[PDB]
């Protein structure tokens, strides 16, 4: 009932994609987001990109299997993090906190100042968990020009603008 923690290789990069599709089924009893459910997945050049990088990383099972991923970008100063998704049958054991300590161990190791992410305000697996960890909510101004032209995006794609905000958390 153990699972690990480690770097993604390229040999994982394939199995990633069945993961993040996984994870979205928990917007189906969300009624406005239940189409998340069925919205797009990275495909495998975007994590070979990440991996290259060195900034990813997965959960595996007791018997290797991957189960959840985090994948990640250094932009400029700061480690923004792209997707963290968990399988649907491995959820709430703790993986996604697990992989998000991995994560902000390495922005420290490589000298980030701090990490970014969007995301929805009022999922409860979204950004009240992000706040309990130290991610703050940034206003429009606060969130800089990288991360409102991600905001910006989302708003053509389905998001709507009431319901997602930026975070960071500032390495102190
Ligand atoms: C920047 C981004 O990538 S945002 C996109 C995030 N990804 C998604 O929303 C995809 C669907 N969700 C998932 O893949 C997973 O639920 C994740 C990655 C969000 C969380 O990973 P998990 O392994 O389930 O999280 P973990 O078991 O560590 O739980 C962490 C916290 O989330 C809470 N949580 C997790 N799932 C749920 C849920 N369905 N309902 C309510 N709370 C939840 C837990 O209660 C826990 O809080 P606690 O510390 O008060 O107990
Ligand atoms: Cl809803
Ligand atoms: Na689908
Ligand atoms: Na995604
Ligand atoms: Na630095």
């Amino acid at each position: 009932m153990d699972y690990r923690i480690r770097t993604s290789r390229d040999e994982d990069a394939a199995l990633l994609p069945a993961i993040e599709r996984s994870a979205g089924e928990s917007f189906r009893l969300l009624p406005e987001l239940a189409w998340i459910a069925d919205a797009g997945v990275a495909g495998v050049d975007f994590h070979r990109r990440l991996i290259e990088r060195g900034s990813h990383w997965l959960a595996e099972d007791a018997d290797g299997q991957p189960v959840g991923f985090l994948a990640a970008e250094r932009c400029a100063d700061e480690l923004h993090i792209a997707e963290l998704s968990i399988a649907q049958a491995h959820q709430q054991q703790g993986l996604g906190r697990r992989l998000l300590e991995r994560a902000v161990t390495y922005a420290h190791a490589s000298h980030c100042r701090a990490l970014t992410l969007t995301t929805f305000c009022d999922v409860p697996w979204n950004a009240p968990f992000y706040a309990r960890l130290g991610f703050q909510r940034l206003t429009w101004q606060e969130a800089g020009e990288r991360l409102r032209a991600i905001l910006g995006h989302e708003q053509e794609i389905g998001f709507a603008a009431d319901s997602r905000c930026a975070m960071r958390l500032v390495l102190g």
